[PDB]
């Protein structure tokens, strides 16, 4: 029963750099992110990942256990933004403002520590629903540790917060 629940959108970018070496897109932080929210219950889980990810990891941007992008893609979970090579150089669209974006139609909530403040600045709806709907977190290791108090200590528990009671 996950619809009393509010629909979960992942920053797949954001929490694979924040998951171990701090330099390399680590995708188990996603797997491990992810698989926090279904433990719970959660059935609407979104993450975004731009497209050139699928590419074989380069030195200037490394990264590890490609394999399981594909897998939360073909588990419906995981949505790659567009993003192409024109005249030899990459031209990536804003995944930050798909994240943003689907979350706040959704009314859901927004699992990254990026604060989006660029987006905010441009439309005010979209910065009253960051400001109360974005999930931070830590990582220890491979543990995914969000706070108990994501709006802190007069905000709401974690337990209600990802409720739509
Ligand atoms: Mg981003
Ligand atoms: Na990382």
């Amino acid at each position: 029963d996950g619809e009393n629940l509010r629909p979960v959108v992942i920053d797949g970018s954001n929490v694979a750099m924040s998951h171990g070496n701090k330099e390399v897109f680590s995708c188990r932080g996603i797997k491990l992110a992810v698989d926090w929210f279904l433990e719970r219950g959660h059935k609407d889980i979104t993450v975004f990942v731009p497209a050139w990810r699928k590419e074989q990891s380069r030195p200037d941007a490394l990264i590890t256990d490609q394999e399981i992008l594909r897998k939360l893609e073909k588990e419906k979970i995981l949505v790659f933004t567009p993003s192409r090579r024109v005249q030899g150089r990459r031209v990536v669209c804003y995944d930050d403002r798909f994240i943003v974006k689907l979350a706040f139609e959704s009314d859901g909530i927004i699992v990254s520590n990026d604060n989006y403040r660029d987006l905010a600045n441009e439309k005010p709806e979209w910065k009253k629903f960051i400001d109360e709907r974005l999930l931070m977190y830590s990582f220890v290791n491979d543990k995914f540790m969000p706070p108990d108090d994501p709006l802190g200590r007069h905000g709401p528990s974690l337990d209600n917060f990802l409720r739509k009671k």
